């Protein structure tokens, strides 16, 4: 049948992108190639137009799989050839050995690193709920797209699953739709071997619907009705089961080899002429099956037709809704937003980062529909809750409604971060944050990392960013954990020093549409800078005390920038004196144009960094680092500094050793460089 | 009667350190303190003798609810006393707010970050059935003890604690007897927000048996009928379900308010006449509890007392075992065991350092008993099990055999981190290590930093580090997974050139008793080096090409050691005249005395770095860095190093320009510094 040929199709362009890559993986595509074709045919998309918001969307957890997805958007006729399917695994091609949504059409988010694209998947069921909870009304079904995620055994495993599992659950997504590669077989071998739960006795502790594919090499008929059967279950996620044989129809089938490595040339042709086609040629493309699977674009592009009509009738009929929605989907923030982000003196009184960022936020959600955001179990204590907003949970629950704008995301920082990715993965200017103690951004460091790949503008709300949290001692606080995320290419690490300079950092994260946001933030109070604004620090570095005599400048950031101002007055009475440099954003400043970064870093100057935490990267900035390479300690924060020699006296004593050390040299600017 | 003012005595012990501190989570104490009267009951332990190999241990995976577990250890004579509760959770205190093994008698790791606890608690179970399947004969019952653990919901919501669930069922860990405090209560309010899983269902799943304690607030009968029960069930890890009240007692019983602050003062005064204590009383310690649990103590040190003739019997017995065992028990590795360590010299052939790593396993293992270990499902890319070797598994499976010695994890890298961290915590000498591809290290960064904080010599063997790796692409190539390391206290990052420093790495790796261990190796050939040796490369950094008149120095690590090296050559051609560093590991070198460090990296000459990943660190040892700060890319690996300019052509280019930037200049050793 046409059906059947297509799904041969998919499979030999599949095993001949990795022959010619002669690297990769075709068993799983080999095993998912029917529900592949089955799905994409139920799915509504426009291969013309990636971003309708309306779409279906399908997401490749096991992203090693995606000879398979790309060979699906080659046969719909995304931005993507059968040219590209032959560059493979190539240096520069459009199709990478694992699917990156920055290079490849068609492909929502970067999965490889597994258990990840599941999680997005509940991210964009979420939005996907949030999204029609805000705008569709009665006759004007704005929002009605579904959630289709593979996944295979190694996804199972990961724990990160398991968090985004549950909380899918808990919040009843009925328009997720995951698949279930149940194929026995990972690179050590069965199964059997680490993997013997009863996954789907798991999934309905969970609250999830189950359908079971028992043959699913062959029963396109059964997936498809399992589709059906998911879709009139709206008030849970369901996992279809498909029991699939790794590498179906190869000479290797149901084998670990056929997992990871080219199959053999001899098996390729047994496989080819299994199936009707030349074993001669690679990469046919049958035009009975171009014709068919044209036919479903061409219904698509109707039904987006439809929507682009219905949504012109909704602008009609509410034309607030419209009005919002149309700037949302023009990826615009409301005009002068930023005109609600809180302006301090130095006159008001000391407050916590932490706090700054609850007003904050409690300033700019009700003028930006577009924000959501939530906590990982510590709501109370990162202050991440406007007051008056309800929480994001299924009605039927009593808890909240899916119009809400706070998440509850349990003790789960990893799935959190992920389901950030999704959130932001889904479009319509969705800008969305999640909090946790900074040392536990850590735990997510999986998805963290996938945000930066992907250029997603999540941003993590990460209070107790220091020893300044005291008691609960070394275990909670930060060492390496901002050394580790600006070392990450494209992470903005914001530690704002006061009000000022939180709505600096708040203006970056909610502005940005390329760049993950971290933003660590105190536990403790710290006063109001004289010098801060807003403008100079959106700059990432500024001058916040110039001294055109300087004997030395301190660098510094977040609680040590006050720390920096009263070590100034300290050596102004040994007979030294000192500039301040404020670095909220290293990032942000290193993007700068060199002469901006050199009237803040110049030449001819010492110049000393201080922050409590690792010195590593400081060099980039500074000449001599004062910073804490040592676990923490369990008791009062201030005791603490006290300890580490964090105190004026302390940073004035490095301050006047490092004016000596360089007396008689020549200095010049950190930023400077042989290449 | 006794027993209720033993519990009574518990509580009010950690409601008056918590008040004491004005710091801490007096809620989950009150809650669990049934339970740990209950369970410590049926341990066998010695407050004499910590590190008896049979002792039961305790693992407190909720490690907030330390005040519960301080009150225990106090209660039964460990070297923790009042006087030391009256200083919890201050600085210097013995009574840290989350329990550390290096500080605290009787804290088997270090718990506080959420889901950790119960994965060591795996890994103690593994480490106790696979020595006791080594030891154990017939009338010689050397080993038989059991693994109890309490967590909260916090660590069911945590995905590491899943992981390790599953694998724990998958193993059958029969001696594995985890408690949950169902008191419904996490930060956020009720666990009806965010958590509405049917946890006993999903355990089920994994093949753990339950048993459900319904009234765990006042019935010790039957918690310790769940411990008896827990017993009899010998293949199966079990879940003991405690339905209690947050708070107990507390005016504020089940509520959030009463997880994590102090009580108010007249709530604490109830509290005590309720129980029948002075509320003008402090830290108050009936004899009678006293008395009851020194009867305890007497009668478990006469069982100790027994197994040491036990173990004296059993040298007799079995010579060659009991020696092995005296040994580990004794802390020393075999004698002169080094000596298997493969030497190569510049004549052999080029190898990748994973493989060279099995190289060193394969020799190692058959001589050094106490090494174990295992990979998260990349056996043969990590290269990690031995030919001939058996799996850790329980024989009912037919798979391995508890006295295997290669563990299959799974995709379960963090739970693999954290159960390593239970083997290592366990005893007995154990040298324990867990491969996966160096990217997805980062995965298990929770686990990791208590490898570093408790001071674990575990060992990470994490292959495909960089660029390397080729086709997978950015998805897997490490950019930030070093410095992130290496900027964390205590982790020695050995990054091996050739077969001489991976034989070296491993020296180090398994002498270790107080560091965790990251081997970084590639997945490509490298050459072996002229200059390379075990005795060099165990100084961390040396001199691999000395140059008495060098215009520059070169410091690079594995595979750009060899680069450095052509270099040099295409240097030699431009007249300049360089020296070649090798700095294998960071952390061994700076522990280095000045002078031997100062031999390496001399003042008077520019020193460059280069390593194909983030530049953050470098500048401790070298003026200019060339690194890659970007994220990869998906191709054949010689091109992505061409692209970069890792090339001898592109080292030397910025060698040349480094020289040119210190021409008219004084350079002074990056070791030097100003304080
Ligand atoms: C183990 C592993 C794989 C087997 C999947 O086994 P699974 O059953 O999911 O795939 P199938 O055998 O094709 O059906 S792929 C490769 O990613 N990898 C390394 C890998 C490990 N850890 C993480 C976080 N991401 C990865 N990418
Ligand atoms: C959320 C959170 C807690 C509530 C536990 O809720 P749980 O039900 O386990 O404790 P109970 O309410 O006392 O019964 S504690 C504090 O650790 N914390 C922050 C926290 C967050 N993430 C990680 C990895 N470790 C942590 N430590
Ligand atoms: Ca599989
Ligand atoms: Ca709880």
């Amino acid at each position: 049948s046409v059906d059947q040929k297509a799904i041969s199709t998919i499979r030999l362009l599949a095993v001949d992108a990795v022959a010619a890559a002669n690297s990769g993986h075709p068993g799983a595509p080999l095993g998912l190639a029917p529900a592949a074709h089955a799905v994409f045919k139920k799915m509504r998309f426009n291969p013309k137009d990636t971003k309708w918001i309306n779409r279906d969307r399908f997401v490749l957890s096991n992203g090693h799989a995606c000879a398979l997805l790309y060979s699906m958007l080659v046969l719909y006729g995304y931005d993507l050839t059968v040219e590209d399917l032959k560059k493979f695994r190539q240096l520069g091609s459009k199709t990478p050995g694992h699917p990156e949504n920055t290079d490849v059409p068609g492909a929502e988010v970067t999965t490889g690193p597994l258990g990840q694209g599941i999680c997005n998947g509940v991210g964009i069921a979420l939005a996907q709920a949030q999204f029609a909870a805000t705008y569709n009304k009665p006759d004007f079904p704005i929002s009605d797209s579904y959630t289709y995620v593979f996944l295979g055994d190694g996804c199972l495993m990961e724990g990160v699953s398991s968090e985004a599992s549950s909380l899918a659950g808990h919040l009843q997504l009925g328009n997720l739709i995951a698949f279930w590669d149940d194929n026995k077989i990972s690179i050590d071998g069965s199964t059997e071997v680490a993997f013997t739960e009863d996954v789907i006795a798991r999934y309905k502790s969970y609250g999830w619907h189950i359908v079971e594919v028992s043959d699913a090499d062959t029963d396109i008929t059964a997936i498809a009705a399992a589709i059906d059967e998911a879709k009139k279950v709206t008030n849970k996620p369901t996992l279809v089961r498909l029991t699939t044989t790794i590498g179906f129809g190869s000479l290797a089938q149901g084998t670990h080899g056929v997992h990871g490595a080219p199959l053999k040339a001899d098996d390729i042709k047994q496989l080819k002429t299994k199936w009707g086609f030349n074993p001669e040629e690679s990469f046919a493309v049958p035009a009975e099956v171009t014709a068919s699977y044209n036919e479903h674009v061409a219904e698509n592009q109707k039904i987006q037709q439809q929507w682009n009509e219905l949504f012109a009738a909704y602008k009609q009929k509410y034309p607030e809704l419209g009005a919002e929605l149309q700037r949302r989907l023009d990826g615009k923030l409301p005009e002068n937003w930023d005109k609600a982000l809180p302006v301090y003196t130095p006159a008001d009184a000391a407050v916590a980062t932490r706090k700054l960022s609850e007003i904050v936020l409690s300033k700019i959600i009700p003028e930006v529909p577009e924000i959501i955001g939530g906590s990982a179990d510590l709501t109370p204590s990162n202050l991440t809750k406007a007051k008056g907003t309800v929480d994001f949970q299924p009605a039927a629950t009593g808890l909240g409604d899916y119009s809400g704008r706070y998440i509850r995301y349990g003790v789960r920082e990893h799935a959190m971060g992920a389901i950030m990715n999704g959130i932001a993965a889904f479009g319509a200017n969705y800008k969305n944050y999640g909090g946790t103690f900074l040392n536990f951004v850590s735990y997510a460091a999986g998805a963290v990392r996938l945000s930066a790949l992907s250029e997603f503008p999540i941003t993590w709300v990460a209070t107790h960013d220091s020893i300044g949290l005291g008691e609960d001692g070394p275990t909670h606080q930060p060492i390496e954990t901002l050394a580790h995320f600006r070392a990450t290419p494209n992470i903005s690490v914001w530690r704002p020093a006061d009000g000022n300079e939180t709505s600096a950092a708040y203006k970056s994260a909610i502005e940005s549409t390329h760049t993950p946001h971290i933003l660590a933030l105190t536990r403790q109070n710290l006063p109001q800078l004289e010098g801060s604004s807003i403008e100079k620090a959106s700059k990432g570095g500024y001058t916040l005390v110039q001294q055109d005599k300087a004997d030395i400048i301190i660098v510094a950031t977040g609680s040590e920038v006050s720390l920096a101002v009263d070590a100034l007055k300290v050596l102004e009475g040994q007979g030294i004196k000192a500039g301040v440099v404020s670095l909220p954003d290293q990032l942000t400043f290193d993007k700068q144009s060199e002469e901006y970064k050199l009237s803040v870093l110049p030449d001819g100057v010492p110049i000393l960094s201080v922050e409590v935490m690792s010195t590593f990267g400081w060099s980039k900035y500074s000449h001599q680092q004062f910073g804490l390479n040592r676990f923490g300690a369990s008791g009062k924060a201030p005791e603490i500094f006290k300890l580490f020699e964090f105190t004026p006296e302390g940073v004035a004593e490095r301050a006047a050793k490092t004016v000596a050390f360089y007396k008689g040299k020549d200095v010049v600017s950190p930023l400077r460089s042989a290449f």
